C-alpha cells in the first residue's frame, strides 16, 4: 500500500502471461529505478547455476515465477508459483519497494501463490512443491 512509482512494464506482463502457458519455464524480473520493472534474466527449463546466481542479486526486490505441472485435479494440471526476494536483513528501500510493487503485482499475478522469502528459504524447491501440492 505504498504507491510511489514502481509498476510492472508491458514487457513483464507479456513474459509472465506467456510463461503461464508453459512458453518456457520460469521468468525472473527486478525493479528498475524503483519506478519501472524490467527483466533481468529469463529461464527456459533449467538455467545454469553460474548464470542464475550471476544474474540474481540477493538484495534488491525481485520476483521469479515458475510454472510446474501436477496431477492434483486428475492429471493434466498446471500450477504457477511466485517467489519474491526481500531479506529482512537486506535494505529498507528493498523491503518497502516490495509492498509498492506488490499492489501492482497482485492483479498481474492472479491465480499464483505469491510468497516472500529470502535466501534458500525462497528457493526451497520443497516449499514450492509442498505449496502447490497443498493448494493453499
Amino acid at each position: 500500500m505504498a504507491m510511489s512509482g514502481v509498476s510492472v512494464a508491458d514487457e513483464c506482463v507479456t513474459a509472465l502471461n506467456d510463461l503461464r502457458h508453459k512458453k518456457s519455464r520460469y521468468v525472473i524480473m527486478h525493479i528498475v529505478d524503483q519506478k519501472s520493472i524490467a527483466v533481468k534474466t529469463i529461464g527456459e527449463r533449467g538455467a545454469n547455476f553460474d548464470q542464475f546466481i550471476e544474474a540474481i542479486d540477493k538484495n534488491v526486490p525481485c520476483y521469479a515465477a515458475f510454472d510446474f505441472e501436477y496431477t492434483t485435479n486428475d492429471g493434466p494440471r498446471d500450477k504457477l508459483i511466485l517467489i519474491s526476494w526481500n531479506p529482512d536483513s537486506g535494505a529498507p528501500r528493498t523491503k518497502m519497494l516490495y509492498s509498492s510493487s506488490r499492489d501492482a503485482l497482485v492483479p498481474l499475478t492472479q491465480g499464483f501463490q505469491g510468497i516472500q522469502a529470502n535466501d534458500a528459504s525462497g528457493l526451497d524447491f520443497e516449499e514450492i512443491s509442498r505449496k502447490v501440492k497443498s493448494n493453499r
